């Protein structure tokens, strides 16, 4: 359900989970990102880093892929990954694979 | 002055990225964690979260889909999901939790 006490890495994985949760509460359902929580998060929280708040919709489609449009409790998480690499990885992903 | 703060999510991806990196560099290739390199994270800094510094092999196989014995940045990054999940999830089936 949630966290009793934490070491360093445990704190720093929490801080992003609480950010997730506090936003993700908004429309429906805290446990899933909804699309006026997600776009709010990129608009508000990410904007400098995810310098494409605009075409969130593409990232959403890429994230969701069951396409239930609940950005699920690890679909969503990927995003933090993309920012995590982005700092290192300006644009240079490409990939294409079925 | 300089020493300008970044957005909350920038701060938090950096703090985990730097931690990652100081392990990523331990052995060959300052991006990939090899087996020992990987085990060092859990062994050193992750006692409560994934209380299993035994079957790190299981995690490794679950993580390194290609089984190259390098968790590249993005492969390693998987763990952070399982962490960010566990802190909420942990054993939401039996325990309980806390
Ligand atoms: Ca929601
Ligand atoms: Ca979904
Ligand atoms: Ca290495
Ligand atoms: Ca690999």
């Amino acid at each position: 359900m949630a966290a009793e006490p934490l070491t360093e890495l445990e704190e720093s994985i929490e801080t992003v989970v609480t950010t997730f949760f506090t936003f993700a509460r908004q429309e429906g359902r805290k446990d899933s990102l909804s699309v006026n929580e997600f776009k709010e998060l990129v608009t508000q929280q990410l904007p400098h880093l995810l310098k494409d708040v605009g075409s969130l919709d593409e990232k959403m489609k890429s994230l969701d892929v069951n396409q239930d449009s609940e950005l699920k409790f690890n679909e969503y998480w990927r995003l933090i990954g993309e920012l995590a690499k982005e700092i290192r990885k300006k644009k240079d992903l490409k990939i294409r694979k079925k």
